[PDB]
């Protein structure tokens, strides 16, 4: 069950959005069923509600919980459905049951909120919320201030069927991967994104999360084909082609991360609304920006 | 009241209370929290605040983090200012807000948002719709050096706004915003790095300072506050170099220590303190030889 259950991410895994109605910044449910079904319609096997892509810290925990079970008895089995859980042990754990008493399939552990932590007291807060889940887990990973031996430690559980590898150090993901026997049956997903993808891919990755997909999927999946085929030039011209998009999601230390998405979707007919605070709408200088690439993406 | 009054209560140092946690269940221990809260207010701190990082606010569910807050507000009892640690979510901040202000809270202390994706604008929003809808005026935790001082200089005016816990240590930038924002606007700079920086802060023109050090050595943190307030520069640095070390400790590993390093020494001197929550373990065997040595040296002064 479970070594076979870790091939499930040997693929894209999109973080849908979570559209919010501009004015009150109330949840437009019409608008999420409507992204979730864009997404499975466009070959997403592996869907991540109350990822930082659907602004899972702009909700409340009623309102994170409300997501998960919306997506999950959306997707009726369509897709895998990995929940994100965070905050304190105990809530962690409780939003975890909460998305598998809904029916959802996995968890995705974010990065801890903590301003504090260790790699001994990050082994025992990873531990001790997959051990009370009674389904598997995966970790998103990106302090690289904290040991990969951390993971090392993780890995031989069980329920741990996967990493979400967030750190951009080339040296270290190949370290990692060739550290873990793939008797732990952990799959090694690069956690960020397209960009990466390739290079990640090249030291063994064996998938990428997305949140382009929420707009140009066929661009996404057009990199996800030419990785698993090998051919370099495929690879570097889709490539060449999204990493303006996803370095525009990066200005100003990621803040722009997902309005980019929504603004984008919003330009293409597609119902995204706003995002919440912390992140306004996109400056005059950075819309103009995303005109220009999208009228770009236009003539290709 | 007025606000212009309530934010010259800051120009002290603001402590920031642990909350001991029991054996292995880790439940809070209600007795040893009481008990630091006394420790704090016979040792003179004028301002507590619960439900900082210093209490592993983020370790804590929102069930737990109100009752933390409130049992502080009605043990101070009027004895001290206090300022209650919000964060999460506008809604979630909201309701952590008037949760603690109900149970008499003076003020409270925005956290630094946990959302990975921030911008000037939208953290304008997010902070300027949360003051707004607390009955008591807010202090901001300010350390995302990824955004502009103009986030402050914006806010600044608001009456409710009466602080701003500075926490980026760049020199250069705390003394820009603090000439830029006018008395006016009745906001008093606190230097949130602690003792370390502090000396450094109130050159600038900082008011006061945070420190976690008061949970154990207060005498030492106000050795330091009176040598800046009387200006004498030889005792400032003297004060300064006995306690970075301290500071230095609680620093490593990228702060993980931060919390640890205060729990362990608490109990070395037979107070009631407890071990960490996840995801921070005890002291690794080297540090806490460093900080046993560190404790000795103290000793041998004294």
């Amino acid at each position: 069950d479970y070594g076979e259950f870790s091939k499930r991410f040997s693929t894209i895994s999109g973080i849908n959005i979570v559209p919010f109605l501009e004015g009150t910044r109330e949840i437009d449910w019409k608008g999420l069923d409507d992204n979730v079904e864009f997404l499975l319609q466009n070959g997403i096997e592996v869907i991540v509600p109350n990822g930082n892509t659907g602004e899972f810290y702009a909700l409340t925990i009623e309102e994170a919980k409300q997501v998960a079970t919306r997506v999950t008895e959306l997707v009726n089995g369509r897709a895998t459905v990995v929940a994100g859980i965070g905050y304190s042990v105990d809530t962690a754990i409780e939003l975890g049951k909460s998305a598998i008493d809904s029916g959802a399939d996995c968890v995705m552990i974010h990065q801890p909120v903590h301003p504090y932590i260790t790699d001994a007291g990050a082994v025992e807060y990873y531990r001790n919320i997959i051990e009370a889940l009674d389904a598997p887990s995966i970790i998103y990973f990106k302090d690289a201030h904290l040991s990969d031996d951390v993971i090392k430690e993780l890995a031989p559980l069980d329920k741990l069927v996967g990493i979400k590898y967030a750190i951009n150090d080339i040296q270290r993901v190949t370290q990692v991967m060739r550290a873990v026997p793939k008797s732990s049956n952990v799959a090694f997903i690069c956690g960020t994104a397209e960009k990466w993808a390739p290079f990640f891919y090249h030291a063994g990755a064996v998938g990428f999360t997305s949140g382009l997909v929420n707009v140009f999927p066929q661009k996404s999946f057009a990199l996800l084909e030419a990785l698993e085929e090998g051919n370099q030039e495929k690879i570097w011209d889709v490539w060449e082609d999204v990493v303006p998009f996803e370095d525009l999601r990066a200005k100003h230390n990621n803040g722009n991360n997902v309005v980019i998405i929504k603004e984008a979707m919003e330009q293409l007919g597609l119902r995204a609304g706003v995002t919440r605070e912390p992140v306004n709408p996109l400056s005059p200088n950075d819309r103009l920006e995303l005109e220009e690439l999208l009228k770009s993406w236009n003539t290709q």
